[PDB]
């Protein structure tokens, strides 16, 4: 078990403090809880409480909590909710130019990722692909990578009028394209179980169905639009057992093959044993081969400069990864971490600043109705992960505003309040055992934004 | 406070040590409930349960019992009902020719017995008649001894085809009969309260019940079958407070006076000074001047030998009842024993491994459509036992199954699911607190037979 000349080590470790930090704030909250419900309700129950709750979890807890417990019981559940969200608010305010250049000389101008809602997935950007998130960057996740083509489109024409009006990126006449990066995931240890939910755990039909989708919307630009214009697509699939992306080449028209892929195991395996300079040689000369395959992967052509220069670029960054999961598990994640084992349900547009991976279960929704069946699969996952324990659900229902609108802030806290009491009208069996714990955070859309909590009423 | 020379003292010893045993087994449970309540909900509550468990049941707990009893309170009702089961299910393992032969000089190739379904008269065979269980030996209770006359033809039509083919218990040209006894139940001390509650406590009511149901199964004995087809008849009264039996002596031709009768406690009282052969002549010969009285009691001719040798052998095995209670509670049941003292409510063909006074509540069906009564009297009657006390209900569901037919398991197996289902969509308030502890067992019809747990889905 060596370690491969690319790896990038101290990023590796810092990336590892915080995800071992964030998921200690978090999971510490149980055996807390556990200790708390054997201290008799005397007349010392509250200033006990209290004093461990300070030792144990750096933070009081409102008296309202503690207040009437010795009459009603221990109310264990409302401390659970309390921790939850003390806990991602502590995650949160912890966490809180190059990439554009390097986007532009790949030729886009825009680069936009569309994973699947997995939570197996969350930390794509910053461990998988490594890869900031900039004012460029854009990170719209769906269940099933089905990402909605209207909104999309209306981001490409706002992109496009910016480039026309101030070219804020770069000009207009410039002859940069649009990038759009649909992720799919798959699972190598137990392909028909750990696979994408959303198509039944079928890695073909996940393939396919993100392949159909990027056609799609290359194919709505090209119709909404005139005067030639177009989009790049880039396919990309991550085994979450080892977090390697297979990434599928595009030929010298752009068209994506399931087959023609260069995958990132067999990369590292191969490019182990020798030296940085040689490894990159390595990999741009397998992009080559890879496109240039025949049979299956029949290829028109090869792929640009600028294409195949990132896809290098994605493929080095995955391998710092690669090593980081075989440092840290022994080259596969445990049991435990290879399903479910999220701890809150996220609601809304979610946290780009705990993009840690199965750490929360995402629901892209702007309405509960819309999109019920997100919430009943979280619901039915955290009915395993949490009721089968007997504690709560935590949510946070978590959106994100623009403050040059006028009220933009009002309204949405409006619609976090609506989806609030929609989430609590289902489900109302699960509410009246206190079993839903709610947390309401609104942000500013500008990277780095605060996040200003919100009451549920 | 003499002993009866005719009394069979190690049998009685024997006996009582098994009823105390098993009596014990399932009235400990509750004072460990007791004590497990005071336990604090701390991190050694699993470890100190398990171990209290195991110095006080002689077993352990599945941890799936107390594993979230620190967020979900103390699963006092659940430890309760796997300990009552488990006191079953010990009680039943714990237990786990001459007879025919001695029917036979009677006169008898079958004897069938069918007592009321009191608790009271739980032990009437082991105790009350000292009668074993034989190949041709059935008890079949029903609800105020209100046996069902279909089965029981079908059962002698069973019966009088095995002799006719291979002759099992005789060859079917001599000349015996098949018995049926039915047995009704009475207090001296309380007879308003503390009689047959299927009668309204009314001893003269349920004597003519009985009287006229063994009349109703002659005379379809008689109307079914042709070349002067018959069974013999038998009735007896039992005294629950002392646990004596009065036996009514059949005429010549076989009609029953429910005034002529033989009772064993005056024969108790008489024959107690004397010794074992002078009480045997005294119980011969007052069987006769029984028989043979005038008045009210006014009969054709006299029983015959057989009958009358049946009778006398049935008598002296109840003095040793008699004095087996004489000595445990000096003459007479203490009050908490006079009434309903049952420990948990038996469902289907009941066990014939517990033989035991007063310690189940036994409901004959095989559908809570057509016997819904039964369970809901044994609700009620555990409602002041059981519910009072906080304490839920414990229910077995269990049934036989012949070997011999085939897929005769399986569907013994769904009957059992179906009828627990019934019962718990009935008293579904008691369902939803938890009130209703179960458990599913099947056996085969042969004696001796092990008994399987089935799971409730
Ligand atoms: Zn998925
Ligand atoms: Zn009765």
């Amino acid at each position: 078990t060596c370690r491969h000349p690319l790896t990038d080590l101290e990023a590796n470790e810092q990336l590892g403090r915080c995800e071992d930090s964030v998921k200690n704030r978090f999971d510490r909250v149980i055996p807390f809880l556990q200790v708390v419900a054997g201290i008799p309700l005397g007349l010392d129950y509250v200033t006990r409480v209290q004093e461990l709750a300070q030792s144990s979890l750096g933070h009081t807890l409102p008296e309202e909590l503690l207040k009437d417990n010795w009459i009603s019981g221990h109310n264990l559940k409302g401390i659970f909710g309390y921790a939850t969200a003390k806990a991602l608010t502590a995650a949160t305010e912890q966490f809180s130019a190059s990439a554009i250049g390097f986007f532009l000389d790949c030729g886009f101008h825009a680069v936009d990722i569309s994973p699947c809602a997995d939570g197996r997935l969350k930390g794509l950007l910053p461990y998988i692909l490594r890869l900031p998130l900039t004012a460029f960057t854009y990170r719209k996740a769906y269940a099933g990578s089905m990402f909605d083509i209207e909104d999309d489109l209306a981001q490409w024409e706002k992109n496009e009028l910016r480039r026309y009006r101030e070219g804020v990126p770069n000009t207009a006449d410039q002859p940069t394209r649009y990038l759009k990066i649909a992720v799919y995931h798959f699972s190598t240890s137990d392909p028909t179980h750990s696979g994408c939910a959303a198509h039944g755990s079928n890695d073909r039909a996940a393939l396919e169905a993100a392949l159909t989708q990027l056609m799609k919307f290359r194919e709505a630009v090209e119709n909404a639009h005139c005067c030639g214009a177009s989009i790049d697509i880039l396919l990309i699939g991550v085994d979450t057992d080892t977090d390697a992306i297979r990434v599928h080449i595009p030929d010298s028209k752009g068209f994506l093959n399931p087959y023609r892929y260069v995958d990132n195991t067999v990369t590292y395996a191969q490019t182990l044993h020798l030296a940085p300079d040689e490894a990159r040689v390595i990999i741009h000369e397998a992009i080559l081969n890879a496109n240039r395959s025949d049979g299956w992967a029949k290829g028109n052509g090869v792929a640009s400069e600028g294409m195949r220069r990132f896809i290098g670029q994605l493929l080095i960054n995955n391998l710092s990864q690669i090593d980081y999961v075989v440092n840290r598990h022994g080259g596969r994640y445990p049991p435990n971490d290879i399903g479910h084992a999220e701890r809150y349900i996220s609601v809304g547009d979610g946290f780009d600043e705990v993009q840690i991976r199965n750490l929360a279960y995402y629901a892209h929704l702007d309405t509960v109705e819309e999109n019920a069946i997100d919430v009943d699969v979280g619901i039915k996952i955290f009915t395993k992960l949490n009721l089968s324990r007997g504690l709560p659900i935590p949510i946070a229902i978590h959106y994100r505003y623009d403050p040059n609108v006028p009220g933009s802030r009002e309204r949405t806290v409006v619609k976090a309040r609506r989806i609030y009491n929609a989430i609590k009208e289902r489900f109302s069996s699960l509410d009246e055992q206190n079993l839903l714990q709610f947390r309401l955070s609104v942000q500013a859309q500008d990277i780095g934004s605060p996040i200003e909590e919100v009451a549920s009423a």
